[PDB]
């Protein structure tokens, strides 16, 4: 998903 690419993942970390 995009919480699997760095910049979503810093967007929600709880993601």
């Amino acid at each position: 998903g995009c919480c699997s690419h760095p910049v979503c993942s810093a967007m929600s970390p709880i993601c």
